[PDB]
């Protein structure tokens, strides 16, 4: 609860609490409890929002989106997820939510928990709020996320700069006519189509009958408004602009970054950025743009345009007539000059490139799908029966290959994690790499170069060394590994549990690109709680008994 927040002092929350207090380990005692109730239903031949019906969707709460999940800083989010789908299970991961202590509360399924089971199947996820700004869940079993199981979490607390209104949530995602698990079995043995439409809030048009809405946003004349910016996608990496309007940003994924005036802005899957939108300009309707930059190396959409409308009030209605020019080419790669409010200071360079150290992402094209990747010669395959947890609390530490288990026993010590994008292969694509539990810091990456050049690069401290920044990086949990090149990561060893580190394109994370991040195991057995032990068993009892009368195999991963 806030007693100091307004619109010339963004940077004030609370007594002790302001844009400078250290998030990651200090947290307002509000005693506060936000609660949800989730209840995922199996819709068949929906109709959609821009006209077409689906075939078969996947909602939380009979919308194309769950409630939006509002709360403040230091409160607790309590959420009780209800699975009524005929045949799938599923997990909802608070995506950019720490977990801080509270692992058994990620919602990575075949890790942190088995999928809770159809037919009313249920569990309670609890959550603390040590981290304000915008995120969002989704559902981790599979690529079930690309049917609808997705929605948005403010957590509101201080900014890095002033604003009159806070516009809210503005989630921009791919949209396929065709269900994930179709698209799963498609992508494991063909390329990735481009997505059908790109809805913005919910909405688009529809480009070939014209049916639907464009996303509306009622600007107020002369004021500053702060909108939180998300890509959902299971796929699709965008580029966004205003036409005639720049965008300050104050915050990169969870993570408040002083103040940053662009153009345009890259926005990965997963990925989310709260701007401050200046409403200087002219009253007018000015077209918001989604457009792709990367030469389609990172998605593209059949929806040539993909936008949304910014009106200003009291300016008349209608369509806006300004087309804008073209934003610069992102290439695939969000940007490194974001600098976060609350610094961290790393060594770079002692950086030593050793194998337990090294995560080389592969395209193993020999096996049956064609299309797996593997980490470190393995595509992650979990066992949505036997989570790493029941490992950790049987005291068995005979983990399976499939696993990609990578043990980290430093205690709240830095980690250095070189990761190389299939140098010596024969493509390679950029992979939006994403951490659960903790958010990185982006120390550099190979050099920036045009995604679809096909250019490699390796690793060479002779010339790279003296290119990485470790005097306070972009720290966030969503990131870009350049095609074809390399990603140097570091992430401070703080919060016990297995940790998945993958990339956020449903099909690749389908396709086995992840690894498990198992962090002090010797810690995290001592601080689960009773009740998060005996409810994981519930759920997995629950899970193993459903299983063998499910009339469909797990044909992925299952992350
Ligand atoms: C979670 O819940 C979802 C929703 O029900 C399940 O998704 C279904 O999964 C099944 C099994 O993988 C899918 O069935 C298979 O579909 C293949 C493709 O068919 C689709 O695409 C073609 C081409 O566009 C269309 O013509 C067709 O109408 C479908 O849209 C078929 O090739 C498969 O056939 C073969 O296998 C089956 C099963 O053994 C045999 O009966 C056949 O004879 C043949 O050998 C198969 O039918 C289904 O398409 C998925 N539906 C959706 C909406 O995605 C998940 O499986 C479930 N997950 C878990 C783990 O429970
Ligand atoms: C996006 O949403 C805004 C806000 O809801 C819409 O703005 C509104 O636009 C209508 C016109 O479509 C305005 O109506 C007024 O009607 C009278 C009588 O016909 C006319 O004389 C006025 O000039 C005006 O057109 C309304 O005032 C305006 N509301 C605000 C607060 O600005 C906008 O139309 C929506 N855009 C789309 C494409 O849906
Ligand atoms: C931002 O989004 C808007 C809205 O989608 C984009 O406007 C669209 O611009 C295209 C051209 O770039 C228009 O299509 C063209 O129409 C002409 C007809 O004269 C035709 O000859 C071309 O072949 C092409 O089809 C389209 O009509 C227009 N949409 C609307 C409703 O105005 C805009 O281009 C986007 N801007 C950026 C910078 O991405
Ligand atoms: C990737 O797999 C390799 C095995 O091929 C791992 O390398 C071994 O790492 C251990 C340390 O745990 C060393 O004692 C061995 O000498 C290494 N063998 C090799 C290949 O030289 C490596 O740890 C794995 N990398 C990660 C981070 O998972
Ligand atoms: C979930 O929603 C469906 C459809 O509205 C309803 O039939 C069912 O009773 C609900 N289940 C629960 C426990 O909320
Ligand atoms: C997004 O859509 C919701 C629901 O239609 C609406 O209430 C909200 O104002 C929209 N957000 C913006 C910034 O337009
Ligand atoms: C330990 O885990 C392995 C892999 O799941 C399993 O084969 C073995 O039976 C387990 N040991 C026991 C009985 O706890
Ligand atoms: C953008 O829109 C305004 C409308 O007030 C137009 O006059 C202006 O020329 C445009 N900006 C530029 C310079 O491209
Ligand atoms: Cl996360
Ligand atoms: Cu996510
Ligand atoms: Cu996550
Ligand atoms: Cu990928
Ligand atoms: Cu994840």
């Amino acid at each position: 609860e806030p007693t100091c927040n307004t619109p010339s002092n963004r940077a004030c929350w609370s007594d002790g609490f302001d844009i400078n207090t250290d998030y990651e380990v200090s947290t307002p005692d509000t005693g506060v409890t936000q609660s949800y109730v989730f209840n995922l239903t199996e819709v068949d031949n929906w109709m959609g929002p821009d006209g077409v019906v689906k075939e078969k969707v996947m909602l939380i709460n009979g919308n194309i989106m769950g409630p939006n999940i509002v709360a403040n800083w230091g409160d607790t989010v309590e959420v009780t997820v209800i699975n009524n789908l005929v045949t799938n299970g599923t997990s909802i991961h608070w995506h950019g939510i720490h977990q801080k202590d509270t692992n058994l509360h990620d919602g990575a399924n075949g890790v942190t928990e088995c999928p809770i089971p159809p037919k009313g199947g249920q569990r309670t996820y609890r959550w603390r709020a040590r981290q304000y700004g915008t995120s969002w869940y989704h559902s981790h079993f599979s690529a079930q996320y690309g049917n609808g199981v997705v929605g948005t979490i403010q957590i509101n607390g201080p900014a890095s700069l002033p604003y009159d209104i806070d516009l809210g949530v503005f989630p921009i995602t791919d949209y396929y006519y065709r269900a994930a698990d179709d698209l799963v079995h498609f992508t494991q043995n063909n390329a990735p189509p481009f997505s059908d439409n790109v809805l913005i809030n919910g909405t688009a048009v529809n480009p070939n009958t014209g049916e639907g809405q464009y996303a509306n946003v009622t600007l107020t004349p002369g004021k500053r408004h702060r909108l939180r910016i998300l890509n959902t996608s299971t796929e699709n990496h965008f580029q966004v602009s205003l036409v005639n309007h720049t965008m300050t940003v104050i915050a990169a994924d969870m993570v408040p970054v002083n103040a940053m005036t662009v153009d345009s802005l890259f926005l990965a899957v997963g990925q989310r950025y709260d701007v401050v939108i200046d409403a200087s300009r002219a009253p007018d309707n000015y077209w918001f743009n989604v457009t792709f930059g990367g030469q389609a190396a990172c998605g593209g959409s059949l929806n040539p345009h993909p936008a949304a409308i910014f009106h200003y009030a009291g300016a008349p209605g209608g369509l806006p007539t300004d087309e804008g020019t073209p934003p610069v080419d992102h290439q695939c790669l969000d940007t490194l000059d974001v600098r976060p409010v609350v610094p961290r200071s790393v060594p770079v360079n002692s950086f030593v490139k050793r194998p337990d150290n090294t995560l080389p992402v592969a395209l193993d094209l020999t096996g049956t799908p064609l299309f797996v990747w593997k980490v470190n010669g393995s595509d992650i395959n979990v066992d949505w029966g036997k989570p790493i947890i029941d490992y950790i609390l049987t005291g068995n530490t005979s983990y399976p290959v499939s696993d990609n288990i990578v043990q980290v026993d430093a205690v709240d010590q830095w980690t250095y994690w070189l990761i190389e994008n299939d140098p010596e292969g024969p493509f390679s694509l950029p992979h939006p790499m994403h951490l659960h539990g903790h958010d990185f810091l982006v120390l550099g990456r190979s050099p920036d170069v045009p995604a679809a050049s096909q250019q490699r690069f390796v690793f060479d401290p002779a010339v790279d060394l003296a290119r990485l920044n470790g005097d306070n990086p972009p720290r966030r949990d969503t990131t870009m590994l350049p095609a074809g090149g390399w990603l140097l990561l570091a992430f401070r060893t703080d919060n016990p549990g297995a940790w998945l580190f993958h990339c956020h394109i449903a099909w690749h994370v389908s396709g086995g690109l992840s690894v498990d991040f198992l962090e002090r195991p010797a810690d995290l057995r001592q601080r689960i709680s009773q009740e998060d032990e005996d409810d994981f068993n519930r759920v997995c009892d629950e899970w193993r008994a459903y299983w063998p009368t499910n009339p469909y195999p797990k044909i992925d991963s299952g992350l």
